C-alpha cells in the first residue's frame, strides 16, 4: 500500500484529534505529539503527489547544506526568520553572511565562525564526512548520527538542543535513514524534509556502495497552522500516485562531488500546486 | 486496549521481519530500525505486566541520575561494560569513580570532570532543571529536551552523538514525553527504560503542577539478542494485566528533593520473573 498514505492519515489524525496549541508567533496549530511514518525508497523516491512538490528547490537546498554555505546569495542565486536577521549585524546580513548556521554546523560543527568567504578546510567536526566514513569503517554501528539545529538557538556555547537527528543504519547491503524532528509543519515543511532526507540517503548509498532502504520520519510536535486546514482538507481527498524513481546520472565518488546535474526525477505525476500561506 | 500490547507487537514483528545484524561484541541480534509506542500516562504506570520488572532499580537508578552521581558504589550500596572499565585508570576504578558520565551529563554536561567527590554546583549545563524551567516558563516550547550518552562515547571533545534524545511537551495542563534511542535491546533494555522515563515524567509533571500525559517511545535499531528469542516468545503468550498505578506521597517542590520513599506503585500483579541472559 502506497507510502504516501501515512502522511495522508497523519494529516487525518491531527485535524481530527489534535489540540489548539500556539507556536512562537503566537498563530495557532492544531498539534498532536509524537508520531512516526515509514518511507521505503526501494525502486521509489517518496516526492509527495497529491500536491507538487518544489523538487528542484530540494536538491539545491541540500547541495547548499553539503558545501557547508553560510551565504544566502549561492542559495537564491539558484532561485530558492524575522528574529534570526535581527540577531545579525548591518553589513554581514546586508551582503547575505548567515553566520555559524545550517550546513555550516554539519561540515564544521564547533567551529570558530569567522565570514562567510572564509577557508573553514578541516575546522570542527565534519559529522557528513563522519558517518560516511563510519558506513565504511562499521556499517553495524548504531551511532552513525548527524544532528542540525535551527539558526536561533545559537549559541552553541549554551548546548542547545537540535532540531533534528538524523540516524543511518546498515544491513543487507540497504542504507535506511530516521529523521528524529523536535518539531514538524505538516502542510509545508514535512513534504520538503521527507524528499530532502530521501535524497540525502540516495546520495550517502550511492557513494558507500549501498542500495537505499527505509526513510523514517519521526515527529515530536506535529502540526498543522490552522491557516492550513482548509487545503489540507481538499489534498486529503486526492489519491496518491506511484511515486516516481530517482535516478544518479554519473558514478560520484564523493559527497561533495554530486551536482545539480547528476539527478533525474522521473515519473513523477502529481496532482496540482497547493499554495499554503506560511 | 492495553499499551503492554505494543510492546508485545514490536517483539512479534522483530522475530517475524527482524534481520540478523551484530553488535559490538559480535553476539547477534534480530534488528529492524524504526518503531514508536505510545503509552497513557493518565491514572496508569506502564510497568508491564507480562513478567516482573525490578521497579525498586528503576526508581534507585533515576534518583542516583537525578543527583548527578558519578560513584558506582552510591548506586549498589541500594541493591542495584568490559570496554568502559577499561578506559579507567587502576585507582579511581578500584573506589568506584566512573568518571563524567550517566547523570553527570544531565546536570552538569560540559563541565571539567575532577572525582566523584567534588562540588560541581553551578558548573556545566543543567539539562534537568533547564527543562523544568521551560516548562514553567514557556510551555508551548518544541526544545524541551534533555540528552544522554553512554559512557563509552567520551570524549565530548569529539561531539560525539547522543544515545538518548528526551523531548518534553505540554498542553492542555498535560506533560509529555518522548524518548528517541539510537538503539534498544527489547528483551531486558526497553522494559526498564519505559518504566524509568515514565517515572520521570512523573516526577517533573508533579513538581510542575501537571498531570501525565503520553510517553512515547521511539527506537532506531529496535533487537532482540539471540539467546532472548525462546524466553520472550514465551513472554508473548501471556495475557496483560491492567497497569498499576504509581502514588507520589507528599507534596515535592523540586527535583532534587524526591526520595525512594516518596513513591509507591499500587495494584501491580505481574507474571513471574523471566531471566535473561545479558
Amino acid at each position: 500500500p502506497h507510502g504516501e498514505l501515512q502522511y495522508l492519515g497523519q494529516i487525518q489524525h491531527i485535524l481530527r484529534c489534535g489540540v489548539r496549541k500556539d507556536d512562537r508567533t503566537g498563530t495557532g496549530t492544531l498539534s498532536v505529539f509524537g508520531m512516526q511514518a515509514r518511507y521505503s525508497l526501494r525502486d521509489e523516491f517518496p516526492l509527495l503527489t497529491t500536491k507538487r512538490v518544489f523538487w528542484k528547490g530540494v536538491l539545491e537546498e541540500l547541495l547548499w547544506f553539503i558545501k557547508g554555505s553560510t551565504n544566502a546569495k549561492e542559495l537564491s542565486s539558484k532561485g530558492v526568520s524575522r528574529d534570526f536577521l535581527d540577531s545579525l549585524g548591518f553589513s554581514t546580513r546586508e551582503e547575505g553572511d548567515l553566520g555559524p548556521v545550517y550546513g555550516f554546523q554539519w561540515r564544521h560543527f564547533g567551529a570558530e565562525y569567522r565570514d562567510m568567504e572564509s577557508d573553514y578546510s578541516g575546522q570542527g567536526v565534519d559529522q557528513l564526512q563522519r558517518v560516511i566514513d563510519t558506513i565504511k569503517t562499521n556499517p553495524d554501528d548504531r551511532r552513525i548520527i548527524m544532528c542540525a539545529w535551527n539558526p536561533r538557538d545559537l549559541p552553541l556555547k549554551a548546548l542547545p538542543p537540535c532540531h533534528a537527528l538524523c540516524q543511518f543504519y546498515v544491513v543487507n547491503s540497504e542504507l535506511s535513514c530516521q529523521l528524529y524532528q523536535r518539531s514538524g509543519d505538516m502542510g509545508l515543511g514535512v513534504p520538503f524534509n521527507i524528499a530532502s532526507y530521501a535524497l540525502l540517503t540516495y546520495m550517502i548509498a550511492h557513494i558507500t556502495g549501498l542500495k537505499p532502504g527505509d526513510f523514517i520520519h519521526t515527529l515530536g510536535d506535529a502540526h498543522i497552522y490552522l491557516n492550513h486546514i482548509e487545503p489540507l482538507k481538499i489534498q486529503l481527498q486526492r489519491e496518491p500516485r506511484p511515486f516516481p524513481k530517482l535516478r544518479i546520472l554519473r558514478k560520484v565518488e564523493k559527497i561533495d562531488d554530486f551536482k545539480a546535474e547528476d539527478f533525474q526525477i522521473e515519473g513523477y505525476n502529481p496532482h496540482p500546486t497547493i499554495k499554503m500561506e506560511m
